[PDB]
């Protein structure tokens, strides 16, 4: 059921949102400010930009049809963590931290 699937999709999100995991989730919550120092070849490299938030505003408008639409739009958002930045910097190490989180959840649906 989409209904059910979309619900569950919601919740997923809300842990990733939760103080639980919020010493690796945070430069995930909003979308990447591209005015910041060290992030003027942001839109160059990641043609389309995806965040936490975008993703509640998303859900919540209804532009999902199903778990896999929201699922890709998560794993967007990771994926643009891994393009940009170096391997070995802190934010790609938290994108994994936070994946694992939203992996285990989004198979066990
Ligand atoms: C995903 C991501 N978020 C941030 C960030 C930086 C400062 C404050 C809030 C978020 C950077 C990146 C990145 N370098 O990819």
């Amino acid at each position: 059921s989409h209904m059910e699937q979309l619900k569950c999709c919601s919740g997923i999100l809300k842990e990733m949102f939760a103080k639980k995991h919020a010493a690796y989730a945070w430069p995930f919550y909003k979308p990447v400010d591209v005015e910041a120092l060290g992030l003027h070849d942001y839109c160059d490299i990641i043609k389309h930009p995806m965040d936490m938030s975008t993703i509640k505003s998303k859900l919540e408008a209804r532009e999902y049809r199903d778990a896999q639409e929201f699922g890709a739009d998560v794993r967007l958002m990771f994926s643009n963590c891994y393009k940009y930045n170096p391997p070995d910097h802190e934010v790609v190490a938290m994108a994994r931290k936070l994946q694992d989180v939203f992996e285990m959840r989004f198979a066990k649906m």
